[PDB]
């Protein structure tokens, strides 16, 4: 139908060889958009290309390599047209007491969850300016509202995504394009799969919903963000945590 | 297709006979729901009835009336099973200055504005938990989490209906029942048609988009959380608004 | 010293016979306030008379009935003149899970909880606006932002004192008067002793500061914002909740 | 008296040789706390060490250098025992719409803004945590909650410091360490004296307060904040911004 229709656009969602990326592109594709989905090695480009089939194609992408994401665009661009919706997806954890966390550690965190979103936004944005129209959408945490010991880096860089949101919403709202955070709270992924059934259960004990959410539950947030539909959200966080925080 | 799909549900929708209200009746039943729309009067039930065909009907209700809500549920029940989506969108304003603002401008706004709630919400409740599914759905204002000069009676009640959401999305949430609201900004609709050049032109420099929203846009946000894919989303309040606000 | 000084000032304190708001008078009245502290009941009254001694007084004062509001601050305007200082702590609770919460528990919570504080700041605003200062401070509560289980209503109220807050602030920060907002966390209170030993406990593990906040803590925190010092808060609320709650 | 003393607390604010920081230093001093205030060079350190005289004392403090955060704690540690409250002031902009922002404007803002708070926060917190009585308080700014246009980097370490506040506030709250932020608005200070008349008067069309607010100002909520009587109050952020956000 015409509802959520996402033909004649083209997304790049970073991070999608598993888990909540993969669910996201896999969705997109689903609505009609042309997928770019990355990962950090070619066999994981290759596994995203496997899943995409005609609807798009997987690319290598260091996001905190300049060259890397000049090298991405320009073949996206070249080929597809520019991009009409950004997911930055890509992040990692490094987990830590403040009294044992190391500087790398820190500073890892912020290269890869928030450097790398401002990298990534300037590349895309121009061109959405030009044709007034275009969503970034960035995938946060739970964490980076309600805090988390053990994990000060990640609550930061989190919390960081979403102070640059607002104002990059502020920034370009009068030429249509949205920038919103979409913040997930405990999914199943494999991350949460090797965690042992104490540390599930103690978790599983601050959420309501009494259960972990699924990648296609914020997946369908961020399709529902891509869409045309919501062009009037723009600086906003959507929170999808099974009523773990409630803002 | 699959994707929101609200085929199966019941929606009860208030205040459905024109703007938002209509907008959020139609889209439902678009996206396959059994649709009942309310009116305060007959004939506004009747032109309920008339855009919503096949796809369900228009009734009478008066949301400050016990006898008038449990009257109409009875219908609704015996004609279509239990509701499994219920979206409080009927509401009204009496906007003052406080020093000038009535007793009754204020207790007209609680009633109609909150305690409204309060009643239709425990009136679907108890089917919703039986069966371990359900939404409800508050349309609030973005007045609610910003305040307004004017309007301190209609931001204490809308900002009440969060307090009211965030309670009852903890009550429910392990019966699968997820409470939520959307939170418009400047919508364009009779109230704000009537409004003079410098009224409309001094609430668009507040906006970032440099419009007003459409009542379509306001029905999208309430059609995804009503949907199956946002069963992870409770106490939320999701900002439909154009920047006019960020939280 | 001239830091936090309140000589000068007239500060009316409601429901200030014991716990938070007796601790509220008694610091209002040590940092220099003449204080008008009320209670239900005369023998209260009293009660607050004889802690307050040549300081201020205590009066029989009913939120809920503007006859009494009228009495209560036509005796204090004639004695101390205008009021620039109101705490409104006035506060019941009535629980129930939202299928068994009675009309009368709603109604009661919706008059006794949000109304009397429309009521009481519109009493006192005139005075406070033509002298272009002033100070209203509502105690509300974690709940009003956390949303609670089992406590709807007063959830429902004490978020609705933020809506009604940050709109009345609004509407006078350009007259020198100030609107904010103390939310209390878990308070050692005659309430909270009546808990047992299993529910005490229970709500000990939400709150990382492991213990129960004082009343003279949240007097602390009005004192701080009744002060000259603090002009520029306004439209603000205050946690004091030992990390229940993190917005 | 013995109300909001801080005889007996080492304080160390980072950035005092004017303004805000300047203007905390001389409040904690005025409030009983021995205070060490830095600047970036010894010129500055000096004029520091003139306005606190017997108080405290100023010295040279690179935020963004490992070495030179090690050389002055030891200092402050060596002659005056290990620091009880810490004060982030330390701060700059790099301005830029996102378009025109260079990646060291980026980088610069995130190294100043948010990992000293990372550095100096992990220099301080041990000692904290052994005496089990510890404040940390970041000063951040309204743009972290509200965004800003041309800021976006600003933005986005200002709202970081609240995820790290946040974090931080859970995992040291059991030890009577609190951790939080003060929010400024728009405060008159050199910076804001440089900008022109219409540059001013935009900025105060959205302040309610109708006026900027002074460096005392934040001074009294960083001081509250400081003391015993705010041991309650953790992972929050207090905002002092004339009604220009209310949360
Ligand atoms: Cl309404
Ligand atoms: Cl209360």
């Amino acid at each position: 139908s015409q509802f959520m229709n996402l033909e004649g656009k083209v997304a790049l969602v970073t991070g999608a060889s598993r888990g909540i990326g993969k669910a996201i592109a896999e969705l997109l594709a689903e609505r009609g958009a042309k997928v770019i989905g990355t990962a950090t090695s070619e066999s994981g480009a290759q596994a995203i290309s496997d899943y995409l089939g005609d609807n798009g194609k997987g690319m290598a992408l260091n996001v905190t390599n300049p060259e890397s994401i000049e090298a991405v665009l320009k073949a996206i661009t070249d080929e597809f047209g520019g991009v009409d919706i950004l997911v930055n997806n890509a992040g990692i954890t490094r987990d830590n007491l403040l009294m044992r966390m190391k500087e790398e550690e820190w500073s890892d965190i912020m290269e890869t969850n928030l450097t790398s979103i401002f990298r990534l936004s300037k590349a895309v944005l121009r061109g959405m300016m030009k044709k007034r129209q275009g969503r970034i959408i960035n995938v946060g945490s739970v964490v980076g509202t309600m805090g988390n010991a053990g994990q000060a880096n990640y609550a930061a860089a989190k919390a960081g995504v979403i102070g640059f949101t607002k104002s990059m919403a502020r920034e370009v709202a009068s030429r249509g394009v949205t920038v919103n955070t979409v913040a997930p709270g405990f999914i199943e992924t494999d991350m949460t799969k090797a965690l042992n059934d104490e540390q599930r259960t103690a978790t599983l004990a601050q959420v309501p919903a009494g259960r972990l959410g699924d990648p296609r539950e914020i997946a369908s947030a961020v399709a529902f963000l891509a869409s045309p539909e919501a062009a009037y959200i723009t600086g906003e966080t959507l929170h999808v945590n099974g009523g773990m925080y409630m803002i």
